[PDB]
């Protein structure tokens, strides 16, 4: 459990990222991209991208922040309550791309890092500990999701 107080300091720094999600999107997968190359080998449409300026020049790059940043936004807003939205993300991730949980973590360390970077005002030592709870927890629930479909990523 994150305590309510804690949930709003996460909504609070996120309600900053909703105001362009895309822009905080590109960020986020470069910053995983550039920090743990093998991530990009997942993303079969863009992963021949190599410079900095390719990156931010994709489109498909930037189409696939926004997804990612669009449904996680939408599972922080259920604070803790995510059964249902963890259900699909979790059939796909598993089956269908094979994400594990290691990069899960990568890439709830580059949301940190841009939150840090952007909006450090946001994002001090008690909105920092609250993220990183928010993304613990979403990172748990989805690893025993993840194993009561078969995979062990
Ligand atoms: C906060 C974590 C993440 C969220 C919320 C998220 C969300 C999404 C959503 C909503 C989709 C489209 C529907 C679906 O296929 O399920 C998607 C597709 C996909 N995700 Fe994720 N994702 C996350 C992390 C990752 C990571 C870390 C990787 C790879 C390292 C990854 C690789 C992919 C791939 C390969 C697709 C298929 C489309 C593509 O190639 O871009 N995801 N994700
Ligand atoms: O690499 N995250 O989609
Ligand atoms: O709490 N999500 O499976």
């Amino acid at each position: 459990v994150l305590s309510e107080g804690e949930w709003q300091l996460v909504l609070h720094v996120w309600a900053k990222v909703e105001a362009d999600v895309a822009g905080h999107g590109q960020d986020i997968l470069i910053r995983l991209f550039k920090s743990h190359p093998e991530t990009l080998e997942k993303h079969d449409r863009f992963k021949h991208l190599k410079t900095e300026a390719e990156m931010k020049a994709s489109e498909d790059l930037k189409k696939a922040g926004v997804t990612v940043l669009t449904a996680l936004g939408a599972i922080l807003k259920k604070k803790g309550h995510h059964e249902a939205e963890l259900k699909p993300l979790a059939q796909s991730h598993a089956t269908k791309h094979k994400i594990p949980i290691k990069y899960l973590e990568f890439i709830s360390e580059a949301i940190i890092h841009v939150l840090h970077s952007r909006h450090p005002g946001d994002f001090g030592a008690d909105a920092q500990g609250a993220m990183n709870k928010a993304l613990e927890l979403f990172r748990k629930d989805i690893a025993a999701k993840y194993k009561e479909l078969g995979y062990q990523g």
